[PDB]
RNA sequence: AUGGACCGCCAGUGAUAAGUGGAAUGCCAUGUGGGCUGUCGAGCCCCACGCACGUGGGG
């Protein structure tokens, strides 16, 4: 939220929302001016979408201790078919979604982090089923 | 008022140059179209004349 001098914008994040630049032409017109808020539902929606697959495309810039480069990486499964199998409910199918996990070492996701990520360095490698589950960052 | 409404695939362009289908070839040999046979009274009207048998002029 610091560090980012402009916003990229509602119609930035969604998908099938013309950002910025785009031609607006279909998916409804969105002029990025006056934008009609998400609701915060659907954002979460937009939002899974996008740390799965993502743009991977130059965004909007953040400094970093002085290292600015608008540069956006693409997401970590762009352009696959995942395939979940299913049972009569969501229970066992859910169950059977379960991975089996290799041993080694234990691993957190992303969301289970109780440490805010450092941007410089190297994402460090996760034997853990949250780091094979591409959960980890 | 429909995963819809609005909405160009589009700006350019010799298929060109050349070329015998050519040499030879009887549809030939045979045949009655025949018998019968003469072309010899309604015609519609007006008028004139008449011996009322018909005669004559005009359409």
């Amino acid at each position: 939220r610091e560090e980012c001098p402009k916003t990229s914008g509602v119609n930035k994040l969604a998908w099938g929302r013309t950002a910025g630049e785009n031609q607006v032409w279909l998916g409804g017109h969105h002029h990025d001016l006056d934008p009609h808020p998400l609701d915060s539902a659907e954002a979460v929606w937009h939002l899974l979408a996008t740390l799965g697959y993502g743009p991977s495309g130059m965004c909007t810039a953040r400094v970093v201790r002085g290292r600015s480069e608008r540069n956006v990486t693409a997401g970590p499964l762009r352009g696959t078919v995942s395939y979940h199998p299913l049972g009569r409910t969501l229970f066992e199918s859910l169950i059977l979604n379960i991975p089996y996990p290799g041993t080694g070492a234990a691993d957190l996701a992303f969301w289970e982090q109780p440490e805010l990520n450092d941007p410089l360095g190297l994402p460090e490698e996760s034997a853990g089923l949250a780091g094979i589950l591409r959960l980890d960052h």
